[PDB]
């Protein structure tokens, strides 16, 4: 058996999405997500100009060998661009293998460990009053868990957002106090610090959030230096989550082994496919750390398909982030998974259950779009 | 003052090179290297399609701000492609800054700490005898330091596949160095590149066997994604350790340095985010007496070498600089102010990093796909080349 083509397909039905389709001399084919929000074309070139030509002629059934080949062979290892390409390949290969085996992907990983996949919604508001109402809305819809984010009163090319930590420190804890007073403690409440705090400030925020029993406080402080979470972990029992921007297990080995986090957010597209995410989930499992896969809209339905198959099997499953795609996106990427009363469900279609309608995809041309950047009040470049 | 253009130039005068040229509304312009061997076009896209557009209109004098902007603004941080793009931008801006100051770059970093820059050459051979001969040649050319690599007897359009067997290497390599010292004595720095082929225990074993031959260093003995991998090596041998040519940020070497597991950090100006970031890596290293030993193979353009030599000229904890000669064509395409003489490199007094690019001449050498090799164990196992 041989790979006869590895094509990259770009479409923009609501936002940019890059897909890889691996074709074989047998007919069966597979697709993988390679979308890197804000730097999409870098992965396209990585795949088309470099990886693709090497895949031709290889035996697609050798998922592990090809993963190692693309990972080690690159010589310059790890990285956002590099791992996205590897993930796209890995996803396409597992898709092919599941199809050939005639089973939905989760069966190959080890079968299902659960039925539905708990997810959390995005309750946003310009202020507390508005955010509180938004959480009520997600509660009405059947969500067992809701992430609450609020604007802080007083706070194409990349947009520029402002930030001031002291204002956030004084406001955010009031949001959650109001949420608990209003809705009680029967719901999982989450918060994304979005890399804005130093370890000490994160420790301060976490301790102030303790009486509100949050499901987790995410990406509280930049994690390039994994020891950064030590101070936070030492000063608070608020659950900690991190990892959406991670691309390999090395970005989290110390956070996990030193028990500095409760949820690992790495995704199938961000951390090199099922092959590598599995290793990350395994290490986490040893320390009772659970999966809490990132799932914003900049991850295509292909990723969500693969993520749900993963979530259906993984023992130490924690939760799955869920952001709805547009109708156009859903048309370009027909899939076998659906939402129902706060839970996602993966179908029984062989492969990861997702496909790409190339003809329809061609009707939505690439359109550049950047993620925002943040600056402090004095103009200092900060973390968005 | 504003950036009016940030163009990417591709040329292949002997091998592929990617260059970024930042222009301003003041006449002065700067260039930086963005070459990532075997994956060149991904950096071209990263820069061309995403970063360049954002640079238009920014104040080129704000080197730190722009570095932080591209580094943090990317959201998805670190990585070989990401850092190569950032390094190119940084090099071009420091180049512009030094030109505007009317001084060669090293003056801005803090002035020269030395005259010449010691380099080491590449003595290779298919077997010990041939390799011993090559070392003698390099010694004849006046090299004070020589890296000696030998093929082991029992062991470009697309990735070539090379074979590997650790046991055979372990039995053969120590004999190379034993022969070298017996033939040339100990009045020469001798270096060896393990090139990621060994596990930590095997590297400890190799290092220990090499101890009698006093090596200047044993480089990249074992994969370092897990910085703890050098702990076993360091605890079992006194042979000096070097690592880092494939690193792209200070976070790839933080623990290696602070836990004193290495003696030389090999990170480069193009691999680790430019002068701005490499300086931070050098500063951390000096606190533990770790010295610089910047990688410098041919896949790094003269723009990188120029920047590296300015950095080497200033940095106090300088150790050594790798030097692989570029082809005449490459030297013609990239006019530069630095030269070699009796085992040392010297950077010139030309304002900026002293390097430039002849765009008209560069256009005469079309890009040509070329990959690095891959290695597989005897049983077919994908390994580290
Ligand atoms: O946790 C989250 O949902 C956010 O961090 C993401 O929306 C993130 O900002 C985007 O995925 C970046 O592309
Ligand atoms: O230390 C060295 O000289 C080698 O490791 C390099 O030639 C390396 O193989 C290449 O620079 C990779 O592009
Ligand atoms: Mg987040
Ligand atoms: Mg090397």
């Amino acid at each position: 058996m041989k790979i006869t083509a590895a094509r990259v397909i770009i479409t923009c039905p609501g936002r940019n999405f890059v897909t890889l389709k691996i074709e074989t001399d047998q007919g069966v084919y597979g697709i993988g997500d390679a979308t890197l929000n804000g730097r999409e074309l870098s992965v396209v070139a990585y795949l088309q100009e470099h990886v693709a030509p090497c895949l031709i002629g290889m035996d697609p059934r050798r998922i592990e060998d090809i993963w190692q080949y693309v990972y080690r062979g690159a010589y310059w290892r790890r990285g956002p661009v590099t791992m996205r390409a590897i993930a796209a390949v890995d996803m396409a290969l597992w898709d092919i293998k599941a199809k050939m085996a005639g089973m939905p992907l989760y069966q190959l990983l080890g079968g299902r460990s659960r039925d539905g996949i708990m997810v959390y919604g995005h309750a946003n508001g310009s202020d507390i009053a508005e955010t509180v109402e938004a959480v009520g809305h997600y509660i009405d819809m059947g969500y067992k868990a809701i992430r609450a984010q609020t604007g802080v009163p007083g706070i194409s090319l990349p947009s520029v957002t402002g930030w001031d930590t002291r204002k956030a420190l004084n406001y955010v804890p009031k949001l959650f106090e109001e949420l608990r007073k209003t809705y009680g403690f029967d719901h999982h409440l989450l918060h994304d610090g979005h890399h804005r705090y130093t370890p000490q400030e994160a420790a301060n925020l976490g301790k102030m959030l303790e009486p509100y029993q949050l499901f987790w406080l995410e990406d509280c402080t930049p994690a390039e230096n994994q020891e950064a979470f030590r101070l936070v972990r030492q000063h608070t029992v608020t659950p900690l989550a991190v990892g959406e921007i991670f691309n390999t297990i090395w970005d989290a080995e110390d956070l996990i082994q030193n028990q500095l986090i409760d949820y690992i957010r790495a995704t199938v597209v961000g951390a090199g496919g099922l092959t590598h995410l599995r290793r990350i989930a395994d290490l986490a499992s040893l320390y009772q750390v659970r999966t809490g896969c990132h799932g914003a809209t900049d991850l295509s339905p292909v990723t969500m398909g693969c993520a749900l198959h993963f979530d259906t099997w993984v023992p130490n499953f924690g939760i799955q982030e869920y952001m709805r795609h547009t109708e156009e996106t859903d048309a370009v990427f027909p899939h076998d998974y659906w939402f129902e009363k706060g839970e996602l469900f993966v179908g029984e279609t062989p492969g990861h259950g997702v496909d790409i309608d190339e003809e329809l995809a061609a009707k939505y041309p690439y359109k550049p779009a950047y993620l925002p950047v943040a600056r402090l009040e004095d103009g200092t470049m900060w973390n968005w």
